[PDB]
């Protein structure tokens, strides 16, 4: 799809079995999500933002179908305010910038 | 330009009669900016991201040249690690996400 910016770029995503909305988000670089369930072994990490750190878990090689494209990277899992896709998975389903 | 997202996508911008480097940023609603000098009148706000909120500087009605787009909008200026140019902005040069 082309998608405009006059609304929040939302897209549904599939991740661990749940599904569930995130922002196409070109100033991360990572991909941060929301406190959920997600299977296996993890690491501790920090990350930061605007108004300081969080601490999240990272989790490698994780599948994700984002707008049915499929993905597979880290994810980082914590107390992030919005579910993020950032640029480490927007690479793997072609997404550009244009204007 | 079209703009893959291997590295940040960083745009020359001049703003205030200065140059700096700003992101290119989906996931920002508004363009926040690291401290610097603006004329004028400003108005006291508090945004959230990631790690908590901060407090910025509200100017409405600043003209901004986003890699020689020229745009007219509200900047808000504050402790923000990195200048975000948010959709407020990203919609008046004709800015799209495609994959
Ligand atoms: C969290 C997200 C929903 C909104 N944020 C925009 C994201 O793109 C921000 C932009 C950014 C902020 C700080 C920073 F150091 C680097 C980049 N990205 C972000 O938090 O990413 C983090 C995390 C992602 O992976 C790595 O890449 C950058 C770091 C790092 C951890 S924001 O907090 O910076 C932001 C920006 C503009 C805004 N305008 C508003 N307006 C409200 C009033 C609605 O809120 C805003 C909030």
């Amino acid at each position: 799809p082309q998608i405009t910016l006059w609304q929040r770029p939302l897209v549904t995503i599939k991740i661990g079995g749940q599904l569930k909305e995130a922002l196409l988000d070109t100033g991360a670089d990572d991909t941060v999500l929301e406190e959920m369930n997600l299977p296996g072994r993890w690491k501790p990490k920090m990350i930061g933002g605007i108004g300081g750190f969080i601490k999240v878990r990272q989790y490698d090689q994780i599948l994700i179908e984002i707008c049915g494209h499929k993905a597979i990277g880290t994810v980082l899992v914590g107390p992030t305010p919005v579910n993020i896709i950032g640029r480490n998975l927007l690479t793997q389903i072609g997404c550009t910038l244009n204007f």
